[PDB]
């Protein structure tokens, strides 16, 4: 098989909140967060799925680099027609996040749940707890948390 060079650096600040860092040591991050506060809303222009995540991050420099971490990021989730996560792209440039995935079907937190402990290593399980649970995608920049 084929071996991606655009594997970032993870690192698990805590049981909600973790960081990818950009592939090569890069100067930005992905910062994923674990939350049920809501923050996006449905919008005619802003409904994605998990085959075009990739275009909420298009205004964002170095998007080819973001695109590829988040597609090893993705591995074995996209490919599945039963993970259909809502997700709602946001506006960066008016401080919302990137994406907003809802997980809030267990079976979906339990697949985001499952690939994050197999990336971080263990840590709570958002999904034994019923009701709203998303992960909020934003890019941050890399202040050698670890
Ligand atoms: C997890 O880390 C974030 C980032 O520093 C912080 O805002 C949050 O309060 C932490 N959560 C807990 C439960 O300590
Ligand atoms: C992703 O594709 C769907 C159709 O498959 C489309 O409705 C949606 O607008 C696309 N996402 C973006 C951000 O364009
Ligand atoms: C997340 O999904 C649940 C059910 O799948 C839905 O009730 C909720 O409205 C969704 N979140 C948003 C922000 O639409």
């Amino acid at each position: 098989s084929y071996i991606t060079p655009y594997v970032p650096m993870p690192c698990m600040i805590n049981d909600t909140h973790f960081l990818l860092r950009g592939p090569f040591e890069a100067s930005w991050a992905i910062k994923l967060e674990i939350t049920d506060v809501t923050t996006l809303v449905v919008d005619t222009d802003n409904v994605a799925n998990p085959t075009n995540i990739s275009k909420c991050f298009a205004n964002n420099q170095d998007e080819r680099l973001l695109g590829f971490t988040m597609e090893w990021f993705l591995s074995g989730l996209e490919h599945d027609h039963h993970f259909t996560p809502q997700i709602i792209c946001g506006n960066v440039s008016k401080g919302e996040v990137n994406a907003q995935v809802n997980i809030t079907m267990e079976d979906h937190c339990s697949q985001v749940f499952l690939k994050m402990r197999r990336i971080f290593g263990v840590f709570k399980n958002p999904c034994t707890s019923h009701g709203k649970q998303n992960v909020l995608i934003s890019v941050s920049n890399w202040t050698n948390q670890c």
